[PDB]
């Protein structure tokens, strides 16, 4: 394993606070205070986009990357953006936009090349709709945008690519190029390319005003207008009681992908209705999947051939769901929050005091409604039966993590948030608290056993940055951080040996190292074959710890043995310490990342 020095190059000094990669379209998804985006090529030094796209300015663009099934869930200061387009592409340039509150606001569009490029051809070269109002502001953008490239397109069209027309153009242009190509595509009901185009703007115009979103027409013997019919959700929110679940092939997704609606009655249980052509069929089995019936009784659907016309898949499909504001003010400040590698839960921490979950599985919908009384005797009874004053229950943080009486709980820990004077000694205790997930058809949310932390780790009041779980799975680790040789730490182990979920009653050991002056900021766990030659030649993971002298120390994690020594290097023209801040595992490059406050780049070989 040969290391050797190439060079350095200035790639981000703007400060960082979390760490993100974008593996889709290999554009970075840079995390900054302020939105802004900068990239520069190393070899050759070629721009690739210029750029400054800023819708509103002054949102943490805060993005997490969750390497276990390669995705990246957007969050910015408003609500969650789950940016999944079709084949779950993401979006770079919108790392600033956010949901509007009128028809004032600046919003930046800032479609891809594709639906851009569609929307140049059906106003130029497929179809001429210059007589349409607003079609000559639009035009008069994207030619701006494509003189202000040309210049940088003698070396390549990545600028063109990504430095994208500012679309900023007041929404009654966007309103009237749109109706204007839906009736024009509509009146002699032609399926051509442009089709989704319209459809998709018509659905973000229908969409994106909660003053004028109608209701759902859910209900058997009641009529839906067809307006709405131009996005697929109507359709896939039907399946509340298909009674063919159980069969071979028609699992809900997967059924549900196809594109139907089902009215749940006794008559037809099996019965087909598709809707290229309305064709009355029957006969659902385990057997006919869904989308080989549908080629089979419908080879004229657009979804078969592969044309565009028409074409919302269940990811389009899901990811048009509304989002509603939790609070005007959001007093409650942001502090520290995560979703770890579990993209199966959806973990936004909104500590502005209303959280709430909404299953991926099944359709969003209002679930409840209520408020927390301050008089709740259950922490009180905790704290008596562990050994003038007002006590409030802030929500800051939910967390799911996995590998009746008493009711299923959870370590779900809270950043509570009260001060003593230190007759009293002002003391710090963390708790658990669960709602009601489910009735499990005594009072919902009871404490089964609960795990405290070290008595030093209580001491110094450390508080948990993140939640990442180890990668067996079977054992828990619990990132922490400290405001402005290892530390303190945490190490216990859960019982998985009953058939019923249970609990380990003893600790096995606990990691005091007397050294709290240099407690771990962030580290990572990776498996036995991937670090060391000796592990690759051979599950709690390995611990590297970074110094503040620079030197690099290479520990095993599963014996704390010291492996080798690393000197930092020396910082060129100026004396200055040159750092590494970076550190994150990116799935698509499988990298120890190394960016510098100075502007210098190494590679490790």
């Amino acid at each position: 394993w040969l290391v050797l020095r190439d060079g350095c190059m200035h790639c981000d000094a703007d400060g960082l606070h979390s760490l993100s990669y974008h593996p889709a379209l290999n554009a970075i998804l840079a995390v900054t205070s302020r939105g802004t985006i900068k990239v520069i090529d190393g070899t050759s030094g070629a721009t690739l986009q210029a750029s400054a796209l800023s819708a509103k300015p002054g949102g943490q663009v805060k993005c997490q990357y969750i390497s276990a099934v390669d995705k990246v869930i957007f969050v910015d200061d408003y609500a969650v953006g789950c940016r999944k387009d079709l084949n779950g592409i993401l979006l770079l340039d919108t790392a600033l936009q956010t949901p509007v509150s009128k028809q004032d606001d600046v919003v930046q569009l800032e479609l891809p090349v594709t639906e851009a490029q569609q929307l140049l051809s059906a106003c130029l070269e497929k179809v001429d709709i210059s007589s349409t109002e607003g079609y000559d502001l639009f035009i008069t953008q994207l030619k701006d945008g494509l003189k202000n490239t040309s210049h940088e397109t003698a070396a390549n069209h990545k600028v063109a690519k990504w430095a994208t027309v500012t679309f900023h153009l007041p929404h009654h242009v966007l309103k009237s190029i749109a109706s204007a190509i839906v009736n024009e595509l509509k009146k002699i009901n032609q399926n051509v390319a442009a089709l989704p185009v319209a459809s998709s703007v018509m659905d973000r115009l229908s969409y994106l005003l909660p003053s004028a979103r109608p209701e759902l027409g859910v209900g058997p013997g009641r009529s839906v207008d067809r307006s709405l019919m131009y996005s697929e959700a109507n359709r896939r929110e039907t399946f509340t009681s298909w009674p063919h679940v159980g069969y071979r092939w028609a699992q809900p997704d997967p059924m549900a992908q196809a594109g139907f609606y089902h009215q749940p009655a006794s008559s037809g249980d099996d019965r087909a209705m598709c809707f290229t052509c309305s064709v009355c069929l029957v006969c659902w089995e385990p057997t006919d999947e869904p989308w080989s019936e549908h080629e089979r009784h419908s080879p004229n659907c657009p979804f078969v051939k592969g044309e565009h016309t028409q074409n919302v898949p269940l990811s389009v499909t899901l990811a048009t769901s509304p989002a509603q504001f939790p609070c005007t003010d959001g007093t409650d400040r942001i502090s520290c929050f995560g979703s770890g590698s579990c993209p199966h839960f959806l973990a936004a921490a909104t500590k502005r005091g209303k959280i709430c979950i909404w299953d991926v599985s099944k359709l969003m919908k209002v679930h409840l409604k209520f408020e927390i009384n301050a008089y709740d005797p259950a922490i009180v009874q905790q704290l008596i039966l562990s050994g003038a004053m007002e006590v409030s229950l802030d929500i800051t943080a939910l967390s799911i993590l996995q590998q009746n009486i008493p009711f299923p709980c959870l370590l779900a820990g809270g950043l509570l948030t009260y001060k003593s004077p230190a007759p009293l000694v002002r003391r710090t205790l963390p708790v658990l608290l669960l709602y009601s997930i489910k009735e499990s058809d005594p009072k919902p949310g009871t404490l089964v056993q609960c795990l405290r932390l070290p008595k030093f780790a209580e001491e110094e009041n450390l508080c948990i940055d993140s939640i990442t779980p180890c990668a067996d799975g079977i054992h828990l680790l619990v990132g922490l951080r400290t405001c402005p040789s290892g530390g303190y730490l945490v190490l216990y182990k859960m019982n998985y040996a009953t058939r019923i979920v249970t609990l380990e009653e003893e600790p096995i050991k606990i990691q005091h190292i007397k050294d709290p002056q240099d407690t771990i900021t962030s580290l990572i766990l990776l498996p036995p074959d991937i670090l060391d030659n000796r592990e690759d030649d051979c599950t709690l993971g390995h611990l590297v710890i970074t110094t503040q002298g620079g030197y690099v120390k290479i520990l095993d994690l599963s014996n704390f043995e010291i492996l080798a020594k690393v000197e930092p290097p020396k910082k060129e023209g100026t004396e200055e310490q040159d750092t590494f801040v970076s550190v994150i595992y990116c799935s698509g490059t499988d990298r120890l990342c190394a960016c510098t406050k100075g502007g210098e780049l190494h590679f490790l070989q």
